[PDB]
């Protein structure tokens, strides 16, 4: 019976791998930025063709102005504001860490100490995917502040257009 | 004993899950900037708006 | 190559579909991020269930 | 207990990871916010609804 315990194939692994979630990144580069006119990437190429039409401003310049201002505020508190939770989170994370070390004091059996690694494994697992994410919210900051700058020039070159036509009149 | 103390199930895994660390981070991040007026992250959304109250010169 | 207005129309192009590319492949990033917790959390789920010792290894 | 150790103190290293990126990202808000604050106080010096001037006495 213990021989068949520890000798054998068990299945786990082909245990939730058919999720592709290797789709949710680019497959190549070289065409990642030929994405929004078709091809490169899909998934992203609605997602840029929704933006690109939502950046664009809309109504009289002053309204474009006060839109510009807001966003830029909104975008600097909101930078500070999702540091600052996150690093809560983390300070939490650091006390969940060193519970699951309190408890590796009290394993007993083999299997315990066991279950206990692949605890540890899964939380470190956790802490890879706060990582990813944080890459990515500093990636969406990046992108985010490009696109108040492309709505300034925007707004810049809607002002300076040489496509004008109207002059004040003298009466 | 030994083979009791090889197989069986000890409840480790199950053990401090309840703790809910996702919610420290953006749920999705469409509405991230669109937190401060309301929706979007409401963590962040009351901070948001005691930073802009404080950063008024 | 072209014009100077072709180039600067180029040019224009260029910047906002950077800007646009980049929100976009960090929000499909973040989507597929989300998803791999759950992941994770499923494989925690079948920790609490393992029996032998080869199971768990 | 030893292999189970180092793994937490692996953890703990993943935390610190995460803590200095979100340090990054609070000074990289800190410095907007200061920007924000200069512009602010320009926009202030140079507002159009100031009606005052010197005068000729």
């Amino acid at each position: 019976r213990m021989y068949e315990a520890v000798t054998g194939g068990r299945g786990l692994g082909d245990l939730m791998r058919n999720a592709q979630l290797r789709e949710y990144l680019p497959d190549d580069l070289r065409t990642v930025y030929d994405s929004a006119n078709g091809g490169g990437y899909s998934g992203i190429s609605g997602s840029i063709n929704d933006i690109l039409r939502d950046e664009r401003l809309n109504g009289s310049v002053a309204d474009m102005r006060r839109s510009i201002e807001e966003r830029s505020r909104t975008a600097a508190a909101t930078d500070k504001a999702v540091g600052l939770r996150a690093y809560e989170g983390a300070q939490q994370r650091l006390a969940q860490i060193e519970g699951l070390m309190d408890e590796i004091s009290r394993t007993q059996d083999q299997k315990a100490i066991e279950e206990l690694q692949a605890r540890i494994a899964g939380e470190q697992a956790a802490i890879q995917n706060e990582t990813t994410k944080l890459q990515m919210i500093a990636q969406l900051r990046q992108a985010e502040q490009a696109l108040i700058s492309e709505q300034r020039r925007e707004r810049n070159m809607r002002i300076l257009s040489s496509g004008n036509q109207g002059m004040p009149t003298i009466q």
